[PDB]
């Protein structure tokens, strides 16, 4: 009634992005994948399997607790159905402070359901298999028990509506793979598989130290100047901070900022805390070691898990959560100081690069005034 | 229904004329609170004896569900309080030992209480309900707001039910409340008396070890290191602590989901089998004679032994409705295997203790044999 999918069908782009260039189409997958993975931080979901089917449908299978199946006393339909049909039911029902669900972005499976011509939901929970079918968001029958199972978890298979999605209606394996890998880099210990039924292509993304692995991927076609990547994965006051960095022989700076898996193009408090810690730590090391009074060649990832994050806008390109500056700055001041002393072979190379770049920047400015 | 319980009360709580049933009323409520603790929801239980001979039990659990049961039209809490086996039906926790007569929970306590007050703190609000001989005076209703979660059950035992012994004995409550804290390490159990201001606080991080230290407090241990462990493998939690004293009595206290087994069972059997194999393998290794090894196997009567064997088993099976003998065949294997492994590490880790214990066991067998031969040779 009041809370429904009519809003979504009328203005799809507002919720998932542009429906005519393939961005919205691929985001449909990542809205399902975000609902799967958000259950990972508390240890419920351990493995997500994403499959591109021959019929241009995508299924997402997890091994979580399974979406609740109990009849909502007010709505009179299964808790999973309430979530699928009531636009914001999911985000409201979920207690998880780390899930970033808003009015338009990150709404979840209900958005996917609205723009899907058909949706199949399969829930393994309490030793029973529950199945449901949806057509343009309308259930065909109530969620029903079809069998028995030893496993728990949810499976959502969706067929994008062709009345919504134009021009690009086929999933690009590479778009899915790049984001699924990143998600596994940012959520260590989580297993994410990508399968393609059109050609048999598949990948498996699983890292025990995803933050380190992320910087090794960013530097694979580069020339790292020091052998040891500086990384850490800490949790303090409900704020998880992961950082990995390594200098290359290059002259560009590339810091990749993330807050609850969401990229921050324009940075924020996590970047600022990272920068302040690096300047204080490198200045402290150069002071103490005798080197007299944006960083060329830096490749870094700053990934935070913060409950209820705050952003500068609807785009979520700048993190504004003040407590995240301190949370990042504190840990990186402590642990990068330890890294420089524990790896003086690496620390010599890094400082050597910073000084040579300062010698070149100053001499290049002086060469301008010369002629 | 609760008319059956009111018609034959002692069948459910025990006899209503000697204070056994009366005190069991407390412990049934306390057990419904404790079952939330293994899950990790309930951290503290406060038991209070009120000056009006009512007992209140308060926990910091999740609070009994308040939502309307779509089939019953009344709150899930009310369905649990009024319908006998509703509590054990709704609760998916297999470790909860809900019997047909004994251990049905608060519903039995309610049916036999002339007044019962239930206060649930859940989902940011306080809900209250008043019961009279089992019948609710109004449906569960929100009275106020709260930041805390938990359940409070205050009950006034019926004087038409409980005769001769209608006053709560602090010692009966304290003794069992302490035992329950030994068997559920990490759980805080406070006991208060409003009649004299008397209070106790039972909390142990190593309850199984502490239990044996309490049992050996007015005795003389012959070895300083208590053998103890607390493990879980394939849903069976096994806690064993043991220590020998200079005495000639054997006392092995067996427990299954807090319920004591007077006549032992598969946990006692798994304990005895582990002990025999481990003492026989140690004696084989240490170079003991065939006579000294026979002297320490033949009969399982360990003079000077004090042991506690407590098990957490989902859905245990007993020889009868008394629960005096565990019959769950899979518990022997769980006890036996974990004790064979860890008792063998103990004997190696503490070889002073190992030599004292074996020494004692053979010595008592040599003395009993010596007494038996002295009996034979007497003119
Ligand atoms: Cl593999
Ligand atoms: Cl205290
Ligand atoms: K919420
Ligand atoms: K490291
Ligand atoms: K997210
Ligand atoms: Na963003």
């Amino acid at each position: 009634v009041l809370k429904g999918l009519d809003a979504v069908r009328k203005r799809p782009g507002m919720y998932i992005g542009d429906t005519d260039d393939g961005t919205g189409l691929h985001h449909m997958v990542f809205e399902v994948v975000d609902n799967a993975i958000d259950e990972a931080l508390a240890g419920h979901c351990k493995e997500i399997i994403v499959t591109i089917h021959a019929d241009n449908s995508v299924s997402v299978q997890d091994d979580g607790r399974g979406i609740p199946t109990g009849i909502h006393p007010e709505e009179g339909v299964s808790a999973a159905e309430v979530i699928m049909t009531v636009l914001h039911a999911g985000g409201k029902f979920d207690d998880n402070s780390y899930k970033v669900s808003g009015g338009l972005h990150g709404v979840g499976v209900s958005v996917v359901n609205a723009l899907s011509q058909k949706l199949e939901l399969v829930i393994q929970r309490e030793g029973k298999i529950h199945r449901q079918i949806y057509e343009h968001g309308v259930p065909q029958a109530p969620l029903a028990v079809t069998g028995e199972t030893e496993k728990t978890g949810t499976m959502v298979r969706f067929w994008p509506s062709l009345e919504t999605f134009t021009n690009v209606t086929e999933f690009e394996y590479e778009i899915l793979a790049k984001r699924l890998r990143e998600l596994s880099f940012l959520n260590s210990g989580v297993s994410i598989r990508l399968r393609d039924k059109r050609d048999g292509k598949e990948d498996h993304f699983h890292y025990e130290g995803g933050i380190k692995a992320f910087v090794e991927y960013l530097n694979k076609n580069k020339t790292p100047i020091h052998p040891n990547i500086f990384y850490f994965s800490t949790e303090k006051d409900g704020i998880g901070v992961e950082v990995a960095l390594q200098w290359n022989d290059g002259f560009q700076e590339n810091i990749y900022c993330f807050t609850n898996n969401i990229p921050q193009r324009d940075g924020g408090t996590h970047l600022a805390g990272f920068r302040a810690a690096m300047t204080r730590t490198l200045n402290a090391y150069m002071d103490k070691e005798g080197y007299s009074k944006a960083r060329e060649g830096l490749i870094a990832v700053v990934s935070v898990k913060v409950p209820d994050p705050k952003f500068s806008s609807q785009t979520k390109d700048k993190l504004v959560s003040s407590e995240v500056k301190s949370a990042v700055e504190q840990q990186m001041n402590e642990l990068l100081a330890e890294y420089l002393l524990e790896n003086p072979t690496d620390a010599k190379i890094v400082v050597g690069k910073i000084i040579d770049a300062a010698r070149a920047r100053e001499a290049a400015r002086r060469a301008r005034e010369m002629t």
